[PDB]
RNA sequence: GGGCCCGUGGUCUAGUUGGUCAUGACGCCGCCCUUACGAGGCGGAGGUCCGGGGUUCAAGUCCCCGCGGGCCCACCA
RNA sequence: GGGCCCGUGGUCUAGUUGACGCCGCCCUUACGAGGCGGAGGUCCGGGGUUCAAGUCCCCGCGGGCCCACCA
């Protein structure tokens, strides 16, 4: 009984709304990783903070005499003075550390229900990287045995803990035996050590080949992974949660965190920052404070960087720049450019999730930028238009390209050291024009459902309104150059285009309103093509293929079939 | 009489203390424009934020009757309620603009004398850009001339504004023109135009032009420059001083400020920033207020902004990082990467200014990494050393190098995908890594001043002091693998290497102190061999080249020959 | 369906003639500046303003109707 | 000439219950980097404290920061 829908979304992934027993939030989102016993900084703040969600260890309280009792006394919440959603691990990363963990995964699994948290953990097991062969394999087994045997004796939102070691197969595997078994969230396990070691090649690896096996409507979250330098990648990895005791266990061995590194405190003469802890000291006078207070203060800033990028991040995938800012923080450290080098390479990955069109214009502002997931499509899914229509122009990043597309995202809303001059049409072709931004954003074909029609220029010289006889078949919106579907056009589009092309089906129930106007919801699609990605303008259809509606796509495909919660399409006109 | 002096440096820029009328301040550092008939924030406050200096418009008040008088009466500073550095524009600007203002350079010259201030402009006139030729020439002229006229009636510290357009070879004209006469700073203007029009790489091709024509010693100031997005380039280039009413002029059009470009207010879901304006408030709740409060909060948080970059930028050049922070700035926007790309063109003006070594390593973190100084010195430097030596070792960055240098920054110190496997030496080879760190610090040649000699390796393995006989010629300091001289290794040098090779030639006045062991200043240093950088190992020497000590450069030798202020040689040992 | 915005390629506005509002937008030719791309600078000429209807001596510009586009809230049936 | 620090490759430590060197297995396209177990050298040089010292204070020989002098 967990909610997740896809608010806004970019690269691969995604500002999502998660509820949990009344209490709202909003992905991605950092739990502060917090030790009841000594607490650097209480929960009391961190939620006047912005922190609405947490993370504790529920196995160092079952452990303690003390705390097990105040615990079953005023449950959880509390008992920290925390009105937020609050989740607990099982102890396995002490299990990883320290070895031996006394409790059973039911002992603790229990133990979980009683002191009425929001979202728990099942004991899974942390294999290390490199680690043995068998020892990957036989520990995952015990892993996925203990998740059956919580799948049945659960009564909370739970954690299903993808383990499998540096082994992608098994990550894989872990990874769908995981996703048709019923839990709420998925977090990617037993990376710290790789964390900690500025692997980020190899976390992606891991990270990409998990989020290729889970389903797409499960929460993923990435386990002990809380440093600025991560997010921005992490995030468009399809990331959406992450917990780590990082800003406390820094500020304790005294560093300082920027979204582009690690700073020793006895190496800072400014403060890059501008929070509340950097506004009022300087490098000099912290340093002069004792432990108790520099660690304190420390923390502190740690926790306001380590929001600030987050709502960074989140503010690029508003605008569709989450993958400048991978580009830009990915000049934060070598290791990490390797692995957004690497993340670049699972095109087949990314272009998926991948929207049709976004708000903001595409920037070459690297060697990488080239690889970016939406520049690779339109290179390949405009070859066919160039040839066809010719008449081809330069572009400083997809060096020629037909005028007819010219002025069609991402061709005229790009930015490059060089300027492209676009070319507005002509009357005579005006149409030709139409006919490529179809059959570029349509598929091989689509051109036909607008043969014979009118385009309408505005008094810029612009291709806008396209009609036929008396009615309007579409519109070239403005923004982005692309088609926005009226109704007409739609059926004629339907008859030329074979199914399951360009559709989304809905169940009997949905098929009324459907025909009205009013939007389709997740839960009511039985079945969408593959090939459709965000922001797509689509075919809302019946079981029987019977037009009903265009509109508005919210999620790739494969994405409207398994989602239960959010909208699948924004309908436009309704056929009725 | 205006002091000037090279705190720390990385690049071809870097921070300094100023000093004009008993008030210190630091560059780089960006004064805040302020047209005080409607001040959106009043001095009293920009001080109390950091602000130790700003800048108003004279020619703004001497037409203004209030202000004049105001201005006559009780000075400026408390006209305006500031006690730090006050500096003022002839109105040139408003010349540029509006055309035709009423004042005769003299006039203006000569009324900010009058108002006491702290550092003025003469009536410079800012040609625009790609404005035809004579119209750059005759107009540059008149802008000498009036630069002459205000040579001599000048009373008070001013800025010599280089113009000349967009010609490149007018630019390094006007700059040794008034570079050889009696100023105290210069800005480089007539820019605006070009940065409105994000036209960065024309801006580096002029600020480049100029700072090669400009004399080290004196400050250079980007007339017109106020947007976190081109500091950490900026300043690389060995820009000292910003200027703008960016901050109130942005919050006016409702426009937010980020290290990596420009945001819409009403395009903010959230705030990327920490300061104390993004903290108590949203994008949301901002959006509500109306003008009056909306843009004096948006002014104050671009403040913030300005502030934080500028701290930033210092910091990266406190620890040698200020071109990854210029790669990573790079990416905030195409025109910028252009820019970008192209300064690291010019490799022999960036060389000459390049410290030797740096406190931080070396980071591959992007294609144009390869390219900085630093690598292409190092390519070519270990050229030789590599056939000589011989018994190379792959290296991620530099492919092959001799392993007697594989400790050596910044083969040892950097850091690239793929990691570089250092060799220690042993004792048989121990002396041989000494002869290449020699040959490739100081000169083919340097081997020879150490033939024989002992190598003592540390608990590590870590080849660190040499010695002969008895005395140590010198020691391969730990963190970047170089040689520090022992004075008797310097005499030993001194006599193998001609002059005036790895030379600093002191006045006689100094000659005493030098032999003593205390630092040489800038001011007393008659010449010394070009090819000297920063850092560098070097030997003093008397006029008739007799060793007076040993220290660390602290300027490339071109530099020490023309710096009055500041130390130029950190001597270590005195010959006496 | 409920609210607001719009008639629109993108990019972007920094040495504040007091703040602010204008001084159209597009398209057409020439000189400059450019390695030509680019991006600017200067001067010429005078066409068009998605459709329909009013208002005014004057209408892209001011309401009004239509055909369109974007954001937000509501419907998870 | 003072005051502080150190005896040193870089990088780096994010689901909070001494060092360098030596051999083998695992994980790795070999690189990288790790994970496991065997092994047990030397720890700038001299003098001490100790049953025991790289480890603790003393002197030597060295590196680093800050502050002072622009003569
Ligand atoms: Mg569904
Ligand atoms: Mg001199
Ligand atoms: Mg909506
Ligand atoms: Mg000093
Ligand atoms: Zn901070
Ligand atoms: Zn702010």
């Amino acid at each position: 009984m967990l909610k997740f829908e896809i608010k806004a979304r970019d690269g691969a992934g995604r500002i999502g709304k998660l509820e949990v027993n009344g209490k709202k939030i909003e992905t991605p989102a950092i739990m502060p990783v917090v030790n009841p016993k000594q607490m650097v900084v209480e929960p009391k703040e961190l939620e006047k903070m912005g922190f609405e969600i947490i993370i504790t260890n529920s196995y160092i309280i079952y452990k303690d005499e003390e705390l097990r009792r105040k615990a079953l006394e005023l449950g959880i919440h509390r008992m920290l003075d925390y009105n937020g959603i609050i989740e607990v691990d099982s102890g396995s990363f002490q299990l990883m550390k320290y070895g031996s963990i006394e409790v059973s995964n039911r002992e603790i699994i229990e133990f979980q229900h009683r002191i009425g948290v929001d979202i728990g953990t099942f004991l899974d097991i942390p294999t290390p990287p490199d680690a043995p062969r068998e020892q990957a394999v036989k520990e995952l087994e015990i892993t996925l045995s203990r998740a059956r045997e919580a799948e049945e004796i659960k009564e909370i939102p739970m954690n299903a803990t993808i383990q499998g070691s540096t082994y992608t197969d098994l990550r894989r595997y872990a990874a769908r035996r995981l996703s048709s078994m019923n839990f709420e969230i998925h977090p990617i396990g037993g990376v710290v050590p790789l964390l900690e070691s500025y692997r980020f090649r190899d976390v992606v690896d891991i990270v990409i080949s998990s989020k290729m096996a889970l389903r797409p409507d499960r929460p993923v979250h990435l386990f002990g992974a809380g440093h600025p330098i991560v997010f921005a990648l992490a995030v468009a990895m399809g990331v959406d949660l992450f917990d780590s005791a990082s800003y406390a266990l820094y500020a304790k061995d005294d560093r300082y965190m920027t979204p582009e590194g690690t700073k020793r405190l006895d190496e800072l003469d400014y403060f890059p920052c501008s929070c509340p802890v950097c506004s009022k000291y300087t490098p000099q006078e912290l340093r002069e404070m004792p432990k108790e207070e520099r660690t304190r203060l420390l923390a502190l800033h740690n926790l306001w960087v380590i929001k600030e990028e987050i709502k960074r991040v989140k503010q690029a995938i508003k605008e569709g720049e989450l993958w400048r800012l991978v580009d830009e923080r990915a000049r934060s450290h070598p290791k990490l450019y390797s692995a957004y080098k690497r993340l670049l390479e699972h095109y087949t990955f990314l272009e998926e999730f991948e929207p049709i069109t976004k708000k903001s214009a595409l920037f070459k502002i690297s060697n990488e930028s080239l690889r970016w997931p939406v520049v690779r499509r339109a290179k390949e899914r405009a070859k066919s238009i160039n040839e066809r229509f010719g008449e081809l122009v330069e572009h400083p990043i997809f060096g020629r390209v037909s005028r007819y597309l010219s002025l069609t995202y991402p061709f005229a809303q790009s930015e490059a050291e060089d300027d492209f001059k676009i070319e507005k049409p002509t009357k005579e072709d005006a149409i030709k024009y139409v006919m490529a931004i179809a059959e570029y954003q349509f598929g091989e074909g689509a051109s036909r459902a607008f043969d014979d029609a009118k385009v309408e220029l505005s008094k810029t010289g612009m291709p806008r309104q396209v009609k036929v006889n008396g009615k309007r078949l579409a519109t070239v919106r403005a923004d982005d150059g692309l088609l926005t579907l009226g109704i007409e056009g739609a059926k004629r589009l339907h008859r030329v285009l074979p199914y399951p092309r360009m559709r989304v089906v809905v169940n009997k129930e949905a098929e009324p309103f459907a025909r009205k106007g009013k939007d389709v919801f997740a839960k009511f699609v039985i079945f969408a093509d593959p090939g459709i990605r965000p922001y797509d303008e689509v075919l809302v259809v019946n079981e029987n293929d019977e037009l009903l509606a265009t509109g508005q796509a919210l999620l790739s495909g494969r994405e409207m079939i398994v989602f239960q919660y959010g909208r699948a399409v924004k309908v436009r006109k309704g056929v009725e």
